[PDB]
RNA sequence: GCGAGCGUAGUUCAAUGGUAAAACAUCUCCUUGCCAAGGAGAAGAUACGGGUUCGAUUCCCGCCGCUCGCC
């Protein structure tokens, strides 16, 4: 009952039942069923997140004293084909509601768009009731949550997780699924929704119990995608057929003035904000000046609620000169008494000038009649009222909304401030006319004032609390932590990529510190750093003297806090997240790390080839070979292999399926406590540098023979099987993946072979490689290099006479093509480049039949005796992988015997037999240059 | 999967509302001949389709290919 013109407004309350969550009723959070609260609105009302603060202090909370924050996160589901933009609401550190705009449902477009406000009301009554564990919830007055629940918690996780009868259950998969698909012929929109319900319920307590493999997923979820995807279009049309009874959705001169505008909206992400804020200044910087305005200095701002802009001292009129203006040329429109064809009108009528006002002058060809116009000043404020939409409109976001209309923009439009001086410049652009009022710090005495004149905009602004200049809130923040941090003994931990993104969820930041238990500092140290960063965005402390961690930690509240309820509701929350690390690192313990090698196998890798164990079972087998073609010492060919097996371990444990992040870290703790070698361990962590663009590489011995192992596997086998890019799709990212090999190599000085891994590391695999299939991997990586090599400051044409046989071994031809340019730009090219091309030219075919033929059997030439002697005395030098300065130094003497024979032996055939000596004699002196460059290629030839 | 930027002789690049320029390559004519080099001349392009305007390579829409970020 989203779909249609209808509208809808209902709220209900229903438990929900997964039974992949049950933990038998012992972790205080997890529950195989809880309830919640459900409110959708179609249309949206407008209201739609001040109604939700009304109902939070009408559940008894005081909104002015706690800590509510809008963190965006979206919502997608592939099994219903849905998905809608929105955020969850953090009060005080615990996620408690998501509230979402729906766009898509079934598979057809919605109209008009519904809001969705979820709340979760156990993980609320624990924190409005001290309470960590659900089972002290109080239910009503003398009886408890557990004491009903619990039970049923504990004894339907059994049903759910070890008795579930596992065949019962296949059949009745299909039985539903027959079912639902047979009553969409009657055309039953009702009964034929609620069997697939209660198939894809049946579909849950299968994977509970384990019994669905890894690739039968791919199969049941597309066996019941499409039983929602078209019971949609069933209930579309049977509406449609009653007739919607439920109604229907239709729908001056004065010296100059500053200029701001402000266009307020909701929350933002955090990266909206940075490249929205530019792409406006930058197309308003533009149009100010294509309409002869002038002005000063213009300058932006941002928010995670408003995008302002201020031009200063912008103009009032427009500049009001004449200019010259050429047309068409005499050929065209003028003619002799034909003058005025159909171009020369056309010429004036768009100009209005009369057609006896023009002359002529020498443009090239003494042509293009012309005249002159004027500016026709416009008074600056009837010009911005015609360009202004256009340029809000032009603002263009990578996942975009809409709300009331079929305009797009990031997130609802609710307020637009532009003003110039003291006159209001009016237009409207997306159902809101553009006024002076704006609306300050949420839910204060000023959530919503008027600016009267444009020069007092930013001093009224910040007299609402808000520090709106970007660069000023950094240091407001990273300048009063400081303090913080240096009265308990030390400094934070605050890298610059989360800076970037603690400064755009606050609009008038204060920071906190708060205290965690001690006892959790057993934990590896980026365990806690990663729980308290990527998760709920806090700064930790360390000590600056023994700089390890201590227990505090600093978060950053927003705006009229009460600082003594929000120290005590933050500092509750990582006690729980903490609580449960510890017992997922509590249970890794437990065995001994050789033994998660077993679980792998149930990790799709990719489906005809199979999953990441035997993956890693084919690794083991070529990795004593890849560490002699980049030629590594003898005495660590043992040392990697035992370092082989063990690798990509640690993917099956307990913590790193929680924090998918921690792969690597986590398998080198684990190492070295359980007494390995120390450079086994640390080779155990570089299998997965680099992981994005801009990591550090691998920089010991065998940490970059397994780095390069997986990646030739990862590119051979998802190569000749199917999966190629070849499209503007990247599936299974192919691009990054073939170009970190290539980095690995360039910045580690190693000589590799590109095709003899290849036709090695192909041979493994499950499905047939032919030789066909690797010579286009070989093209895909020497692109990928040609890019890397361009894109620093090289030369386009060299990097392309380099890459026809120096192309092998990335390290080399990386060597090569620098070493070439600074070759070419000295005034010695033009002597090599004319000295190669005198005897490749001169031998564009003549049917060289006796192959080798350089002798003395007839070499009764004059010169031919010292060309021949200089060609094995360079040739004695050039061996086939020397470098480009012993080759540019051995031919500039080469050079000179060349123009002394050219110079009186005819080469061409003036007898029968004997002119094939002088053919070789040059086809060797053209051919020296088959292995360092291809000279063919370059200009100047 | 979505966005962003691009597409001009054979290769590299200037221009813009209305006679699309130059470099290297190609061709012909020269002759201390066949190669090279110095000289004159000639031919050669806006990926494709649609829209307004008198005229679009330029402004608008749609299709194809390429490069790059996230998934």
């Amino acid at each position: 009952r989203v779909l249609g013109p209808e509208p809808w407004n209902v709220a209900y309350v229903e438990p929900s039942i997964r039974p992949d969550d049950s933990r038998y009723g012992d972790n205080p959070n997890r529950l195989q069923r809880h309830t919640q609260f459900q409110v959708i609105l179609k249309p949206d009302p407008g209201n739609s997140q001040d109604l939700f603060l009304h109902s939070l202090s009408a559940l008894g909370i005081n909104v002015r004293e706690h800590d509510i924050r809008f963190v965006e996160d979206n919502w997608e589901s592939p099994v219903l084909g849905a998905w809608g933009l929105g955020w969850e609401v953090w009060m005080d550190g615990m996620e408690i509601t998501q509230f979402t705009y729906f766009q898509q449902s079934g598979s057809l477009p919605l109209l008009p768009v519904s809001v969705e406000i979820t709340y979760g009301l156990e993980r609320i009554l624990m924190s409005l009731q001290g309470v960590d564990h659900f089972k002290n919830i109080q239910y009503t007055k003398g009886i408890t949550y557990g004491e009903l629940f619990l039970e049923n918690e504990k004894e339907m996780s059994a049903y759910y997780l070890e008795h579930a009868n596992v065949d019962n259950i296949q059949k009745h998969f299909d039985d539903f699924e027959e079912e639902a698909r047979s009553l969409l012929s009657l055309w039953l929109p009702i009964p034929a929704y609620d069997h697939v319900l209660k198939a894809s319920h049946a579909f849950n307590i299968l994977d509970s119990r384990g019994f669905v493999g890894v690739t039968e997923r791919a199969r049941y979820f597309g066996r019941m995608r499409s039983l929602a995807r078209q019971c949609a279009q069933l209930w579309v049309k049977t509406r449609e057929n009653l007739g919607y009874p439920l109604g229907t959705y239709q729908e001056v001169v004065g010296q100059p003035r500053a200029f701001v505008l402000e266009i307020g909206t909701e929350e933002l992400p955090p990266h909206d904000v940075i490249e929205a804020t530019k792409q406006l200044e930058k197309s308003l910087i533009q149009i100010l000046e294509k309409r002869r305005l002038s002005h000063g200095k213009v300058r932006s701002y941002g928010t995670p609620r408003r995008l302002a802009v201020v031009v200063e001292n912008l103009n009032m009129k427009q500049m009001e000169e004449e200019i010259e203006l050429r047309g068409p040329p005499v050929a065209k429109a003028f003619d002799q008494e034909g003058r005025p064809t159909k171009a020369a009108e056309g010429f004036c009528r768009k100009n209005n000038v009369p057609i006896d006002s023009l002359y002529r002058r020498t443009d090239g060809k003494t042509e293009y009649i012309y005249a002159r116009v004027k500016e026709s000043a416009r008074f600056a404020d009837e010009v911005l009222t015609e360009d202004l939409p256009t340029i809000i409109s032009g603002i263009s976001f990578p996942k975009s909304m809409r709300w009331n209309s079929n305009i797009v923009f990031s997130r609802p439009i609710r307020w637009i401030f532009a003003l110039h001086g003291d006159l209001i410049v009016p237009f409207c652009f997306a159902g809101i006319s553009s006024g002076n009022q704006s609306c300050g710090l949420r839910n204060s005495s000023l959530a919503n004032f008027k600016v009267e004149a444009a020069e007092l905009y930013l001093h009224t602004l910040e007299k609402a609390g808000i520090l709106i200049d970007m660069q000023e809130r950094k240091q407001r923040i990273l300048h009063d932590s400081s303090i913080l941090a240096e009265g308990v003994g030390g400094d934070i931990i605050a890298p610059d990529s989360l800076v970037q993104e603690v400064i755009n969820l606050v609009e008038a930041p204060m920071p906190i510190i708060g205290r965690y238990d001690v006892s959790f500092l057993a934990l590896p140290k980026d365990v806690l750093i990663t729980v308290m960063q990527k998760h709920q965005k806090y700064f930790p402390v360390t000590s600056k003297t023994m700089g390890n961690l201590l227990p505090c930690f600093i978060t950053v509240a927003n705006g009229a806090i009460k600082e003594e309820v929000v120290r005590k509701g933050n500092e509750a929350v990582l006690r729980a997240r903490y609580e449960d690390a510890k017992f997922f690192y509590k249970m890794d313990t437990q065995k001994k790390l050789s033994e998660f090698r077993d679980q792998l196998s149930s990790i799709l890798f990719h489906e005809r080839l199979g999953t990441m164990l035997d993956k890693m079972k084919r690794v083991e087998n070529t990795v004593a070979e890849v560490a002699l073609l980049l030629g590594i010492n003898e005495k660590m060919i043992p040392a990697i292999k035992d370092a082989a097996a063990l690798a990509m371990s640690d993917l099956a444990t307990n913590i790193v399926t929680e924090f998918t992040s921690l792969a690597g870290i986590m398998a080198r703790h684990y190492a070295l406590r359980d007494g390995l070698s120390e450079q086994i361990a640390e080779a155990l962590f570089e299998i997965t540098l680099p992981r994005f663009s801009g990591d550090v590489f691998p920089k010991t011995d065998p940490g970059i023979v397994l780095a390069v192992t997986d990646r030739l596997d990862s590119l051979v086998g998802l190569f000749g099987a199917g999966c190629q890019p070849s499209s503007t799709n990247d599936p299974f990212g192919l691009r990054r993946i073939s170009y970190g090999l290539v980095q690995i190599l360039v910045e580690n000085k190693k000589n590799f072979d590109l095709t003899k891994a290849l036709t090695l590391v192909a041979e493994e695999q499950p499905i047939t490689i032919d030789s066909g299939v690797i010579d286009e991997v070989v093209q895909f990586v020497t692109r990928r290099l040609e890019q890397l090599l361009v894109d620093e400051g090289i030369n386009c044409e060299i990097v392309r006479s380099v890459l026809i046989e120096r192309a092998n071994c990335p390290y080399l031809a990386s060597q090569t093509a620098i070493e070439m340019e600074a070759f070419s730009r000295t005034e010695d090219f033009p002597k090599i480049v004319e000295a190669y091309s005198r005897p490749t030219r001169i031998i564009r075919g003549k049917e060289i039949g006796s192959a080798l033929e350089v002798d003395a059997s007839v070499f009764e030439k004059d010169e031919e005796r010292a060309l021949w002697s200089a060609y094995l005395e360079v040739a004695d030098k050039i061996h086939p992988g020397v470098d480009i300065k012993a080759f540019a130094d051995a031919s500039l003497e080469l050079l000179q015997p060349l123009e002394d024979f050219f110079t009186n032996v005819f080469v061409m055939a003036e007898d029968e037999k004997v002119r094939n000596n002088r053919l070789a004699l040059l086809t060797k002196v053209a051919s020296l240059p088959k292995g360092i460059a291809d000279l063919s290629v370059l200009p100047g030839f």
